[PDB]
Formats: C-alpha cells, structure tokens, sequence
C-alpha cells in the first residue's frame, strides 16, 4: 500500500515518459504539502476570524500590497494576522508560523520612490519578514532597497519582482544580489508579449532552483475564484505546472484581497500542490540538481547533500535540522528532497522566513533550555519527533536524517545522522 | 553555412542542452519562434463563428478543424455550418499560399448505459455529410468505442474516432479505449466534475504521456482560454495552461465557448497559435527524442522503420522538412509520433487524409489533384516537386536547404520503405 | 523467435545501465554477427608460402603487412607477389572472393628528425608496387605526415596513411596528427618503452576513443596473442587483451611475430577471430550508438545524414545488414563511424577501395567485376542483389531477413543519398 | 566548468589535472575516454590489493619483507603443493616480517593470510585431504579461505562445515572454475563472502575466448552484491623469467581493475618466478593508474540506482558518506569498524576518497584488505572509561596516521563514519571534518 501512494509507481520510472504514463488519480497524497501559499491581505480577508480559517486553510506567509491603503490601514492588518497566529500558540507542538511580506509600490515613471522609503521603513518598525520589491531592473535596485531597509533591517528578505524585459535580460545580475525571486506575471504579460510569459517563468524557476534561491510564482492563478466557488480547468493546471516547473511559494492576490472565496482559493491552492508534489520526477531532478550543484568545501553544503543522498536512500519520513538563521534548512530544500524538512528553530523571524523554501516546515522552540549543550541539542530533535508525529509527518518504525552542528552558533552544521523513530 | 542568428532563433540552445535543467535555464523570450506552427487548433463552431466571412478570418487565424457541437441546435442548423465551413475553405483554392484544408469534426451529445438513439441518428448524420471526425462523448469502455464504430454504417469506416475521456471509469479502463480508438480528448469540463478537480491534470499528462507512447493523437480541450469569452486578453494561467498542454504532448488544442459564444472568436484562435507556436519551439527534443525512440518496440514493418530513419536524419541536418506521399495518412502519423523539429509535409491525393491528418502534430497536408501519370516514377516525382514548390511559396523552403524526403517502392497504401536527402534547387 | 533473443548478447545489450550489461553477459549466448575487427597479420617466414597465406585467409586475415624493417625490396616484392597469388586464387567465385589489403610498415626516422633516406625509397616502392596502406613509423607531428604524402608523390594519392603513436610527442600532439591523418596505431612495442608501460593503457584508451570520435579507424597493435609465438593456446591475459582491444573500440587488431615468425600463424589468426566475436556483441551498443550520436556534429553532408538515419532505421529492424554501394569506401566509413550492430556490406567495383574498407570496423568487402549495365537504375539493383546473394552464402542473410540498402541519385563518388528497407526474399 | 569553478580557484588548476580528475568530470564515457592523459599522475594510495602466492621464490623473511614494502597486501599459500609443516613455516615468515613493522603502530601495515585448497578432484565435493587442509587453516589463525572448483552453494557450506566453530571468523572466498560454476554464480555468491576468477581452470573448462565474459559478468555481480572478487592467473605470466611484462599483461591488469575486481593475483610470478617483489611493484603501478581512469561520475550514479532501498542505518549512512566526500573532494573517510561491515558497506560504493579503517581486531584489520579502497588501521590502545572519548581518540588515531601517511593534508575535509553505540552493527553517523 505505501509503494502504490504519493505517486511512487511513476516516481520509480525509469524515462520521463514513463513517468507520465505511470501518473495516478488513485495514487493519494501522503507527505505535508511543501510548496508555500502567499495569500495578499485586503477587505475580504483582514478580520482575524477570516484569518484564522486561512491560516487553517494553508496560508504561510500574508502579504501587504502597499499599492493601496495607508499606513495606518497597514499596521491594523499586521495586527490583525498576527492576533490570529498567536491564537494557536497555546499548543506548541502544532503551532503554525506565518511570515509577513510587504509588497512596495514601484518606481513608477522614476529607481527607489519617496513613497517606497517611507514604507520600507515602516517595514522594519513593524517588524516584517519579507519585502517584495516591485520592478526589480538591475542590481543597484537591489542595494537602494537594501539601504533604505538600514542596519535595523539587515535581517529582512529581499525577494526581486522580475516585472520587466530589463529585470529578464539583467536576470543573472538581480538574483545573485537578491535572497529569491517573484515571478510577477502581471506586469509581465504587458511589458513583453503574453504568449512569451511562460518561458520567462519557466527560465528564472530554472536559475533559481540551481541557485537554490526561493522562487515565487504570481498573479491570476486562481482569478476566476474572486466570483466563482470553483477555479476553471487552465487555473488548476496553472498551478499544477508552477509547482512542476519548481516554484518555492505560489501566490493569490485578487483571490484573497478582494474576493468571495479567500478560504476556499487557499483550500484550492493546497490540494492542487499536494497532488503536484507527488508528481514530480525526484529520479531525474535529483540527479540534474546533484549534478549541477557545484563541488563545495563548506560543511553545511557537504552535510546537506549527504542528507538529501540518505534519506531517499531508506525513504526517509524527515529531515530533522536544527538551524538558527534557516540556512542549513535552505541547502537541504535546495535538493528537492521528497522528505519534508523539518527546521527546529529558536528564532521566531527564521522560522517565518523558511516558509520562502519548498518542503521546509519550521517548528518554533519555546521549551526549557538544558544546561548541556548535547542535551539541549537531543531536546530540541526529540521535539521535533514529537511535533512531527502530532501533525501526522512521522509514525514509530519511521527512518528520520538528523541534521546538526558540532558547536553552538550558526554555520556549523556537519552532522548527519540516520534515527529510528520511537 | 546557416549564420550565428539561425543558432540564436527558435530555443535553438535551450534544444542542445545536456539537462533538462539547464535546457529550462536557456529558454530565452528574445529567441523568435522560426518554424510553423505544429500544434492544431480545432474552434467549436456556434453563433459567434458561424458566418462564411467569420470563418474565413478564423480559417486566416489558424483554425484547422471545425467542431460542431452536436449536444446544441438540430440536424439542419448543422448542415449549415457544414456548408458555410466548405464555403469559407474553398474561397481560398485559387491562391496556393493561403488555401488550407479544414477537418470537420462531430461532437456527439453523449449517452444511458451506451449509445443513445439521438447519436446513432447524428452519427448517420455525419457519415451522410461527410465529416471527418467523431468526437465521441462519454466513451468509459472499449465496447462503447465499438458501438460507435458500428454507428458508422457501411460507409463511414474511414471517419476517426477520438474518445473523450470524461470521468472515473474512462481513466481506469484508458488502456482498453486507446487500444480500440484512433485517439482521445482529455474533456477535462467533465472531468473536473467526475474527479476532484486538482486531479484533472494528472489524468491529462497521464494520457497524453499514454497516446504520445501510442503514436496516437491526443486533443486538449475546455476553459484553455475561457475569460476571452468576454474579455479580449486572456489570463496569466490562461496562456501558461495552452503552452503547458503543448508541452504536455498535446496533437492538439481547442476552443469550446471562446469560438463557439464569445465575444472574441478570431482572437481566441490568434492567441492560441503565438502560444502554441512559442511552446513548440521549448519543447525539449533532445531528451524526447531519445525517450520515443527507447519506449517504441522494435519493429518490421518498413514504414515505422523508415519514419525513425527519416526524423533522425532531420535532426542531422536541421532539414527545413520531410516530404512524404501518403495515402492514408499513416506515413506522416509515424512520422509525427517520433515529435520532429521538422515540419512533415503530407502530399496525398485524399481530401479526407488531407483534413485528417490536423489530428498528428506537425503535419501540414497539402492535396494534389493532378492526373496521374502513365510512368509511376513520373508521378513520385511531380508529388515531390509539388511538396517542394509549395514549401517555397509557403516560407517552408529555400534553395540550399536540406529536406528528407519518404515515400514507398510501389504504388499503393502500405509500401512506405524509401527515406532519401534531397538539397533543394 | 524467442532463440534469436537469448544469442549475441541481446539481453545484455537491453540492460537500462552499463551495471546490469555487464550482469547480463552470458557464456552460452552465441555470437550470431559476422567478426566485425579487422585483423591483420604480418608477414614473415612463417606466413610467405602461398598455400601457408590461403589458410591464413580462410581463417579471417585481412590485411597483409610487409615490415620493412626487416627484407629488401626484393624480398617484399616476393611476398606481395605471395599474397596476390594466394588472394586471386578464390577469385574464381566471385560470391565469395575476399579481398586482402597490403600495408607497407615502414621501417623509421631513427636517430633523424623527420622522414628517412631509407623510408622515402620504400614508400617509393610501395607506390609503385600498388599498396593499399602505409603504417608510418614514429610519427611525432602533422608536419611528418605531409612528408609521408609527398614520399608517396602523385601517384600515390589514393594511399591510406594509417600514423603510428610510438613516443610521448605522438600522443601530445595526437589531434594534429589525427587531422591530417587517415587513421592511426597504436603501436604498444615502442610507446611502452617510450613512456612507463604503466600508462600505456591510457594513451590506447584515448587514441581509440578519439579515433571513434573522429569517424576515422584505429588499429591496436603488439604483443596481442605474443606466447602464440611458441604456443598452441595464449595465456588468460593475451585473451583478455584482445576482447578489451574490441570493447574499447578499436578497428583493427593487429599479429606481428605471432604471424611473422612464430608456429601457430593460422592458429593466431583463429584465436583473434573467435575472440573479436564474442567480444562485439559484448559491446553494450545502447550507451555507445547514443553517444556517438550526441557527439558527432551536425552535418549538411547527404552521405553523412543518409548513414546516421540508415543505422537508426537498421537498429530499429535487427536488420542482418547494411549493404552500400561505394566508389571510394567513404560510404561504407560514414555507416561504420556509428557502429552498427548489423554488418555494413560494401559493394564496390574498386579493388583498391575493396582492400582498403578493411580499416573500417565491421565493413565486408565485396568486389563487383561484372562491366556496366546500359541502364543506370538496373547496375545499381544488380550490385545490390550481388550484395545479398554473396551476403546469402556467407550467412550473413537468410530470406525473411530485413537489411538497408543504401546508394546515391546518380554515378560517381559523393552522390549517397538514399536509405531503403527491403526484406530478403 | 560552472560545477567545479569555485573548487578549481581554491583547490588550484594542478590539483584537477591529476589523478584523471579532467576524464572523472566528462559527460559520456567516450568523452572521458577521450580526457585520459598519459601526463595526469596518481595522487591516491592504491586501492585494489594484491594477492602474492608464497613459494620457494617469496619465503624468505627479509624477501617477505622487500615484498610487504613492495605492496603485498595478502599472502596466498597454495595447498596444492607443499606438506603442512612446509605451510607452517610460511605462515611463520609471513608473521615474522610483518611484525617487524609493528614498532611503529601509526605506519605498520596489516597483512592477511589465505589458504588456497586443493580442491575436489574427481570427488563430486569435499575431499579428505580437504578437510584436514581446513583444520589446519583453523589451528594456524589463516584469515581467508580461497575454496577450489565451487560448483554450487551445498560445496561452500561443505567448506563452512570443515572449518567447524573455530572457524566462523574465516572469510570464504568461492573460486569459479567450470561451467557449472559460472551457470550457478547466483547461488554460491549468496552464500559465499566473496568471489575468484580463477581463469586457468576457467580458461581449460569453456572456451578461451569467452573467459573475459565470464570475467566481467561475475565481476559486474560482486560489485552489484557488494562482496569482494578477486582476478586471477597469468595477470603477468610472462614475469615469471623476465623482468618486464607483455603489452597484452599490464592491460589485463589494468582492465581488471577497471572492471571492478576489489583484488588482483599473482601466482607462479611470486611462488617460483625469478623476479616476485618486481611483480608486485608492477601491479602496484598499473593498480594505480586504472584506479585513477575509473569513470566515477557513472559508476556511482550506478551503483546508487541499482542498490535496493535499505532501512539499515550502516548501509543509509555509507551512501551518504560516499556521496558527502565526492561532494567536497574528501582525502579520506574515516570509519569505526569491529568486523569489518561498515567500511565493505562505504566500498561497495566505490568512493574515490580513501577508506580509513580503524578497529582494534587484527583480524578484521587483515580481512578488510578483501574490499578496495580499505586502509585497515589496527588500533593498540585500552579502552578510555568514557565511551565517547574512546571514540574520539580512534578518530583523532586515524587522522595522524593520515597525516603521517601522506592521506591527509592540513584544510583537506574528510568524513567520519561512527554509531551510536557500543558493539557492531550501530554505524549510523557521517561527520565532515576540516583537518588542522
Ligand atoms: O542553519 P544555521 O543558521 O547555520 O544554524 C545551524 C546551527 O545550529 C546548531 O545545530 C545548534 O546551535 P545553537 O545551539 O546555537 O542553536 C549549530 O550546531 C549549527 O551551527
Ligand atoms: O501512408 P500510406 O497510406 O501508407 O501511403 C504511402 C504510399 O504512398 C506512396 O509513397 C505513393 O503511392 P501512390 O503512388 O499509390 O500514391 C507508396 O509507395 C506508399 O506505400
Ligand atoms: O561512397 P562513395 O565513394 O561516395 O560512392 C558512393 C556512390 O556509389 C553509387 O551508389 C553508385 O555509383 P556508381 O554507379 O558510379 O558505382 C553513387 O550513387 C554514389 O555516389
Ligand atoms: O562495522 P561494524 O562491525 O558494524 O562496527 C561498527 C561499530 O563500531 C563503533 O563505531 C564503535 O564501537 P566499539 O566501541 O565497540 O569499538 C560502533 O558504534 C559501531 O556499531
Ligand atoms: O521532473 S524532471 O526530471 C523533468 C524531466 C523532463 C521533462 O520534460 C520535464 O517536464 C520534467 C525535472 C524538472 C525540473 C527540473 O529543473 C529538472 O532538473 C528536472
Ligand atoms: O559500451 S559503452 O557504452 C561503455 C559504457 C561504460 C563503460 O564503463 C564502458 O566500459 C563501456 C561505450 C560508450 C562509448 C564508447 O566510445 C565506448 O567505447 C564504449
Ligand atoms: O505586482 C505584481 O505582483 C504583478 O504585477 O504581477
Ligand atoms: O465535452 C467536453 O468537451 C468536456 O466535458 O470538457
Ligand atoms: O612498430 C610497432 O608495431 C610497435 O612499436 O609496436
Ligand atoms: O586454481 C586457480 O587459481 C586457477 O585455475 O586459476
Ligand atoms: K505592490
Ligand atoms: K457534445
Ligand atoms: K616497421
Ligand atoms: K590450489
Ligand atoms: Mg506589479
Ligand atoms: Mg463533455
Ligand atoms: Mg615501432
Ligand atoms: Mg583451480
């Protein structure tokens, strides 16, 4: 019964061909869904009762389009999102992080607008995770956001909106200097040929995914859902595809802001990504991925594809990494492991910002801390264990790769270890 | 030889790539599309699209194949856009280089525990007129496949008929169907509805995978471009789920109420050709090209052999097309089932053959109504001649390009053994 | 029949990886293929008789070399007199009449920084004793080779130069020689006193390697079968060597005092056969044909897309062969460069050309003597149906068998441009 | 280039022209054919082990120890000829001259004794003279048992059965020799330790020129199933009266190796041949440059594809080391080991970085000289009271032994395998290290 699930049949061929033809609509989908849902917070979905269900629903990270609304409006929202995350944190084992992404206005006829100052700054006072830069051109568009963030934002993503034929062409450039990247199909599809956006899409989800930098995939997935219970045919397809093509995060925007059905457009989201994480080809993607990676000497990056290696080798429940900034959580995701990532981490922001990467799913730790390191160390993976079992990702008899550091401090990672569960 | 620029055009590096990975890391929005596009565009006929001048713009905007919807209007208001379709496609036989065969395709009501007496009365329908397509509904079985087979009495025979697979059952017994049929649709309207809808696009690869394998035209239809019903620029996940069905595999695309109702028909069918025409071009042909050729069993019959040949000596060359006689149509659908970059231009003195082979991707029929001639060789020539001249006049060709030319060492359907590489003069 | 898929290593050459073809390799699946490598056998005391070198030829020798290293002119003229008399004696039945080419070895540079006094007066002879092949000693440069070709003056044009790689400088600067070359050899004697014989595996692995790449043969040389010499059976490691000699790809395998001097010339040409059978259906064909194809570059030549589509379309079928009209051999050269599993018969009228398409792994001579039929059309079709009767009596054919057969659209060297698939009836 | 650009700027463009790192990185294996150079030099310690056969011309303690210098790794004592007192006192030599190097314990080098049998005759199984030739392997501590004419898995249990209680420690290696052998592989491999191609009876029972079939098949299933195989007779016959060996010898070793073969034999070329210790400096060369020409890249990818699934915590940790130190380039993998299993189980995958065994049994130590690319370090020291320490300093043994034999340099990473517990069978952890 466990080789005929999560499209295993069709995950061992041995073409891409195969592969199709071996594709399931009985195969069910057994592993947590990995692909991240950006929800855009707006009248239809700013209560915190309405926050609560999305949050239930799939909703990772809520994003803030400062294009409408002022500032004041802004902070009500952030409250508001944060007032419902909290609202689970009584149940620590089960508790869900949610990231807080601000979406700037743009340059319009102008680099960096006045009004993008001032809403950059206003997103470091209230302390958001993520900043979605719009029309993201070259790399010194990247450095003016990343200034006007200032020494207090330091700790913030930048993820670059590539809206433009420029932000294309000068691709290479704006991701090397940006944390990740948004796909904004939008503007896209007026500033070059329609017909043209999904090579665009396809190409930077591509470099992304080899330069193992988040990828955002946006704009229309579901927008018939604004008026209509039930998404057409392309819509699901599309969303299908953008989890194929290797996107991190999908996003809604009209859906969630404005619409009838913000519930059931995330609800939607999250069972299209689940059968479209089943079906993507892990033998040939690991192997391109394996190859394409470069030879490194850094022991988180060594560790990390000892990881991915092993736990597909015993089909793996998990991946357990302690991790302080996200990073070691990151070189595992970059490998597309079929085993969710689970990222036990004592900082509250990390734990927000991981959700930018497929299949990790970040566990905030609030238990007592231990006098010995080792023993705070095993305490903080035990914990894990525990989470991962309440939320249905592990069972006893279960294998789980283990993933730690040899001293206290971030980048020190160079443990892998193989752990029976109970 | 050919210049830097032709290597820089039509996803030309993105196609020599080592990984699929880097082939997606090389797609460029700057690389033009070059060849024809290969991907046919059937248009539901209906109110919006149903004048002979309406027609004839939707004919010039690519349209390959009409569907009349047989679950709305009666036998007579069909036989008028039977006859408008005919009369739109031959106000173009007197320039070459705008005429184009049309198919005509009937899209039966549906059934019942089988077929229903109001198909087996449609179907009479569309033998007595004609067409040259069923698309059958609701086929769960192969049975079901055979009683339309049987409702094509005894003169209709020759009629394709493509199974719309369109719930639970069809997708289980899949096998069984394509086994029996000439092809399949993945009706994902119904489907949606029979199966949770964030399954339909498991099914839809999966068939589409299936028929690839097969050699057997598979049709993508419903909602592709459905906000163009009443808007003229269709949505983001709109123009990604038609690149994303030719990249799936799909012979072909369509139009249901975007031509049919809509606001926007000759649009529709615009939009639909830059799509397919760009997605085309990304399809990566290196890595499928190797797989077709493993999947395909070995085989003795000479014109599988010589389709293998042909399509591999084309990618050799980067010849500009193959040229093949076909009678039936069966040459240029083996040679269409191994996905050449190469146009595969069907020369056939069968008007039916003709409009049928919309159904294979990447075959562009062209039909000869010359009278034969005494000496066979003579006549073998003057259809390849014909093939050649209408490649020139059409953008297909130039002097100096490469073309692979197949055909047989006798007359009569069956004999194709003959793969030759001719440099056009 | 289920028989013909358990011989010639079949179920090892289906293997998905190298891992699992070595897993399928079975002692008891027998090689079925004609001996593909060339062996040549150097002549000496032990091989001059002419009925000594008929057995020698009924055993499998395909190319008589003279090393003019040791003898006078007098002495090579007796034995290239020794040869053809010997070869022209099977002349009387035309069907089975093999060609045997003569290669001149020469004798070296020495201590001198280029072509010998002593060399230009023996590539003089064999010019005008018409010689098929020059193996040149120690060449260390391109520059080497052209002194080669103008030794050999214009008389000499159509002689192969095969470079022999005897010392570090030759393997340094093997691409330039390669370019400018016909061919090369590895001659194992002096490159491992010239380099530590540790090493000499590589420099035989990468000169093989790039001449496969290349499109151009390579012969393996010295020491092959060595303790044949004295005694009736080679040792585990002699065997060993000439099976890895095949695997690695090489086209000819060579015998020097094993057929010059020793006791058991017959026997060593019979040990190489047997062994260079079984050896080639161990070759794991679904790797190496995908990444010669990979490899080899795009072409506008119709010689060179007419052999890739032919050996395509050959593996398709299992076809039994290839038969090829040739003029020059270069036809038969571009079919063996993808090596085929299915035996390249190269019909020709050139003598020359016949002895020389020895050098081509997997290549079978046969020379066409009858004068020229008055229609074009029906000399092409007599050569090939010569091809298939000669093929018949080899057993390279059976009736129910499918071949390729590939010719050109009229007279004269460079014009093959057709692949066709017939069945033997 | 874009794979390995920052490793090449900091590792150096000298350090990727060695060892055939240019022909390891191709894309196809004709490109990594076309990529070996006569001019890219071994850097690696030899892998493949050598099997030397003890004889009138290898006996003596000071020409034991010439040939320990040389590169024998095993020591085969041929029961076909020779009385028992005879291979008592070979068995003393070999222990004498190996012993003479354990003054050094961060240097001494292990090495394994074998007994080589008679075999069954015209018997249909174990013979007489067997059996007594079993017990005295038992008595005199023979680490390997090389069984003659293994025609099906009830002949290895034979063997098993004569070595009795004693003897359950001794590695059975099953010499396929016949046809009935070779047709019956799948049945004495799963029952054997390992596996000889014993290619002079082989040669004699099928025809010659299907030998290397045989060869390369059994070689292809010991590497798929994990176990040892062993090449075997007339590798470099000829040196047996002359000084050099035949083109046709150095490539079958060279071949061998290539194939897969985790040792290479030298029988006659030892035991009675004119220039022994020669012999083995010549497999000891051409061992190294075919290590280096192995085409890694498709090997691994192989071998991972074609290994099951495995819940085995040793077996999840080997894949994940092996892969781990082609990542980074690794000097070496240092892994606990008490039989043996976790370094045969990192070997199978055949890693280009060493195998660095450390184990306090002197058994072990000799036998793992079965599996290439094993390193056996014998450790001397008493436990340390607290487990985890004693661990540590095993590790810390293991990397001053690889500094002082040149495997390990200071800034090269190496990976540790150990497990979480006392006792075999509980390898489950891979560590990366930067060594100081
Ligand atoms: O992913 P990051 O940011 O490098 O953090 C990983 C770090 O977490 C640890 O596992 C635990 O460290 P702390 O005890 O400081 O939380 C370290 O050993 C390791 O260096
Ligand atoms: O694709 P089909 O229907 O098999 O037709 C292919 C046939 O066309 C030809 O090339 C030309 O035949 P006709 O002259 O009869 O049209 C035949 O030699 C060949 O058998
Ligand atoms: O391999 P080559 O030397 O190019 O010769 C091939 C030539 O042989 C032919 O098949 C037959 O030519 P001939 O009639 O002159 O022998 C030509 O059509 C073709 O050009
Ligand atoms: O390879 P083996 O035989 O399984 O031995 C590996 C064992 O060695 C160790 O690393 C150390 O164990 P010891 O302290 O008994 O020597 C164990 O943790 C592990 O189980
Ligand atoms: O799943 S895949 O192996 C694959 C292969 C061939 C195809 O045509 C395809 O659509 C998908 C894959 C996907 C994304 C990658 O970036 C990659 O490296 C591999
Ligand atoms: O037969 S092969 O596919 C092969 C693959 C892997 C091996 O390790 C091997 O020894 C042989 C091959 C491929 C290209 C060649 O140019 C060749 O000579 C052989
Ligand atoms: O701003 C956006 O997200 C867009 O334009 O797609
Ligand atoms: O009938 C159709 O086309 C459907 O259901 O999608
Ligand atoms: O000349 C030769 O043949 C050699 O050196 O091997
Ligand atoms: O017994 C042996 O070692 C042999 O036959 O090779
Ligand atoms: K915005
Ligand atoms: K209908
Ligand atoms: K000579
Ligand atoms: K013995
Ligand atoms: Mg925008
Ligand atoms: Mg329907
Ligand atoms: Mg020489
Ligand atoms: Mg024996």
């Amino acid at each position: 019964a466990f080789f005929q699930q999560q499209q295993l049949p069709a995950a061992m061929a041995d073409t891409f061909l195969e592969h199709l033809c071996l594709l399931d609509i009985d195969s069910e989908p057994v592993a947590a869904r990995s692909t991240s849902i950006i929800a855009t917070i707006g009248p239809a979905s700013r209560s915190v009762e309405r926050l609560k269900e999305m949050i239930k629903a799939g909703m990772n990270i809520a994003r803030l389009n400062f294009s409408h609304g002022s500032h004041e409006y802004h902070a009500e929202s952030i409250a508001n999102v944060r007032e419902a995350v909290e609202s689970f944190a009584g149940s620590p084992l089960s508790y869900r992080p949610v990231a807080i992404a601000l979406d700037t206005k743009g340059p319009g006829s102008g680099g960096l607008s006045e009004q993008d100052v001032r809403d950059l700054r206003f997103g470091v006072e209230h302390g958001v995770d993520i900043v979605f830069a719009s029309f993201v051109r070259k790399a010194s568009d990247v450095a003016a956001v990343r200034a006007a963030l200032g020494p207090e934002g330091h700790g913030i993503k930048i993820i670059s909106k590539i809206e433009n034929h420029e932000g294309v062409k000068r691709f290479d450039e704006i991701l090397e200097v940006s944390d990740g990247i948004m796909v904004a199909r939008g503007d896209l599809g007026i500033e070059i040929p329609a017909e043209k956006v999904f090579l665009a899409q396809k190409m930077m989800i591509g470099r992304c995914n080899l330069a193992g930098k988040p990828v955002v995939c946006a704009t229309q997935m579901l927008e018939s859902m604004i008026t209509k219970p039930r998404p057409t045919r392309a819509e699901t397809s599309d969303v299908a595809n953008a989890v194929l093509d290797g996107a991190d995060c999908i996003m809604l925007s009209g859906e969630t802001a404005k619409g009838n059905f913000p519930v059931e457009a995330v609800k939607m989201q999250h069972a299209i990504a689940r059968e479209a994480e089943a079906a993507v080809y892990h033998r040939q993607l690991f192997e391109e991925l394996r190859r394409a990676a470069p030879l490194s000497r850094d022991p988180t990056e060594v560790t990390a594809i000892g990881a991915v290696e092993a736990a597909f080798k015993c089909c793996a429940a998990a991946i357990i990494v302690l991790t302080t900034t996200g990073r070691s959580a990151q070189l595992l995701s970059r490998y597309r492991p079929r085993a969710a990532v689970i990222a036990v981490t004592r900082s509250a922001q990390a734990a927000r910002q991981v959700h930018l990467c497929r299949g990790v799913f970040p566990l905030l730790y609030r238990e007592p801390p231990e006098a010995i390191w080792a023993d705070d160390v095993d305490r903080r993976v035990q914990f894990g264990i525990e989470s991962g079992k309440l939320r249905g990702f592990l069972r006893v008899g279960d294998l789980v790769i283990v993933v730690t550091g040899w001293r206290p401090g971030s980048g020190y990672t160079n443990i892998m270890r193989v752990l029976s569960i109970s």
